[PDB]
């Protein structure tokens, strides 16, 4: 029951590739979201009567930078929100959302960064996925690279998406090699690495911080999709992943009754629990998103149509779909974002337009 209440367009006329509401905003503060596109990050505030108030932007010094992704966290000691952005240059920037100052940056990836994700229980643990075939886990409190997830048995082509499970114990990643790979970060090795990353103070020691080199996933499959897998999210112990085949697939590793934490790296079976089809979304680089409670799933297509699946049903394949269109919204929707209370849905487009849908 969403209604389109407003729209606007950014003056660069370049694609907006990412949008994220700040779910770490304090009580009583207005709902804020960020857009990324061109070499720009922009913050907007949502107000009554559909108003989208423009606040302030961060413009990268490199006019050739192209931001692909962003994610919110908060500064661990001060509680003030932080915004991480990254894109074609392969550089993570940490932005102060109040002043839009770049506080610090992380270099290391060999090519573009395609997605950023923060650990669900630890606001300092930032996951990056890169065109260089690797994932990196960063501790943005001590400014340390904790681990590199790669190798010959890592991804063999550009990594496009990844996601932490609910408790932050494991990561699922996906990309251009058609594969989805599980990486457990609750192993004794990775837990110890995270602890050491917090005890590292370069002014109190002579050593560099040693990163972990993780070369072997804990599960891998190429049997879900037959093309680029450009978005992946956990839904409990299940996985939602999409390709460019007009399909979000709900699946799990192993057979039907196999526990996710009993899965071994040699597991060769998967179980398909359903498929959410849609129309006209066969270009690469389109994300679906879920609300905070994971009751709803949203995806835009390449002609401006929005699909919303109600996941509050007993089984994945029973999901109920509703569609949202506007006669003036005809450009490809790259990503969407629900506000934390799920009352607002924002969609961003290849023509730099922004569309606001309010639950009425
Ligand atoms: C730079 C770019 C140009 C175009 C063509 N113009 C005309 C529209 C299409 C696509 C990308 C493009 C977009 N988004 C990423 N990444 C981020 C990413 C993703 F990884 C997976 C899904 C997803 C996104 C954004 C929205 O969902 N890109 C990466 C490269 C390269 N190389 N090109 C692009």
């Amino acid at each position: 029951s969403f209604k389109c209440v407003n729209s606007l367009k950014e003056d660069h006329n370049q694609p907006l590739f990412g949008v994220q509401f700040n779910w770490h905003s304090k009580e009583g503060d207005p709902l804020v979201f960020a857009t990324v596109g061109s070499n720009r990050v922009t913050l907007y505030e949502c107000h009554s009567q559909g108003e989208i108030r423009l606040l302030q932007s961060y413009v990268d010094a490199d006019a050739d930078e192209n931001f692909y992704t962003c994610a919110w966290t908060y500064d661990s000691n001060t509680s003030h929100p932080l915004l991480a952005v990254a894109g074609s240059r392969g550089i993570i920037r940490i932005i102060n959302p109040i002043t839009m100052q770049c506080i610090k940056h992380y270099v290391g990836h060999g090519n573009a960064i395609n997605e950023l994700k923060f650990h669900p229980r630890d606001p300092n643990l930032l996951l990056s996925v890169s065109k260089d075939h690797a994932l990196r886990l960063w501790n943005i409190q001590t400014d340390t690279l904790v681990a590199i997830f790669g190798g010959v048995e890592g991804h063999r082509d550009e990594v496009l998406s990844a996601d932490y499970d609910l408790l932050g114990e494991k990561i699922m990643s996906c990309g251009m090699d058609h594969s989805l790979k599980l990486w457990r970060i609750n192993s004794k090795r990775m837990m110890n690495a995270i602890k050491e990353s917090y005890d590292y103070n370069p002014n109190k020691t002579n050593r560099p911080f040693i990163s972990q080199k993780i070369h072997f996933p804990d599960f891998s499959t190429r049997d879900i999709h037959r093309n680029y897998v450009d978005c992946v999210r956990w839904l409990g112990d299940l996985i939602l992943s999409k390709s460019c085949e007009n399909a979000i697939v709900c699946w799990k590793p192993g057979k039907m009754e196999d526990d996710i934490d009993k899965i071994k790296p040699s597991e060769s079976n998967v179980t398909i629990l359903g498929r959410f089809d849609y129309s006209q979304c066969d270009i690469w680089y389109m994300r679906f998103s879920m609300d905070f409670w994971q009751k709803m799933l949203a995806l835009g297509n390449q002609v401006g149509k929005l699909y919303v699946w109600d996941l509050e049903v007993e089984d994945p394949h029973k999901a109920k779909c509703t569609t949202l269109t506007h006669h003036k919204c005809g450009a490809a929707i790259r990503q969407t974002s629900f506000s934390r209370d799920s009352s607002i849905l924002i969609a961003v487009c290849d023509d730099a337009s922004i569309w606001r849908w309010d639950r009425l």
